[PDB]
């Protein structure tokens, strides 16, 4: 699939607000993912012991992880679909090292949309949410194809 430039601009205008405080947005996204789909926390060997939202919020390592994840995703979005180089290493680590099914990529995509809808009504109206869903679907579609090339079902 292919996004229009207008759609990419709606994605990048909300991402500019995320970048005001990437750490805080990453904590909210993880808290939402782990609360909504608790099975996903089991994939993180360093964090799977966390029991409550308060513990998740206080984890300096989880906060650092969130920054890494949103910064990598932000670099993919800024390529506006020309993200083959960025997707290579990520697909390899997520298929082979971490073993993250496509379904769990759908769960984190849902969590990102939920947090942007909550924090950024000014830049996350219906058209902008639609454009971000398209961008994240494109990301998952391209990751899934790479998973298959790498020998992972997903
Ligand atoms: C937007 C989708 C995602 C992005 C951009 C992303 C990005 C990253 C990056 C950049 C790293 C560090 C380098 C690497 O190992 O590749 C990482 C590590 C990791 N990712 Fe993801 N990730 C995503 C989704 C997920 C999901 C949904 C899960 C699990 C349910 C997951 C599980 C992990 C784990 C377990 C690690 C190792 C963390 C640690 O060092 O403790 N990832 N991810
Ligand atoms: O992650």
């Amino acid at each position: 699939m292919v996004l229009s430039e207008g759609e990419w601009q709606l994605v990048l205008h909300v991402w500019a607000k995320v970048e005001a405080d990437v750490a805080g947005h990453g904590q909210d996204i993880y808290i939402r993912l782990f609360k909504s789909h608790p099975e996903t926390l089991e994939k993180f060997d360093r964090f799977k012991h966390l029991k409550t939202e308060a513990e998740m919020k206080a984890s300096e390592d989880l906060k650092k992880q969130g920054v890494r994840v949103l910064t990598a995703l932000g670099a993919i979005l800024k390529k506006k679909g020309h993200h083959e180089a960025e997707l290579k290493p990520l697909a390899q680590s997520h298929a082979t090292k971490h073993k993250i099914p496509i379904k769990y990529l759908e769960f984190i995509s849902e969590a990102i949309i939920h947090v942007l809808h909550s924090r950024h009504p000014g830049n996350f109206g219906a058209d902008a949410q639609g454009a971000m869903n398209k961008a994240l679907e494109l990301f998952r579609k391209d990751i899934a194809a790479k998973y298959k090339e790498l020998g992972y079902q997903g």
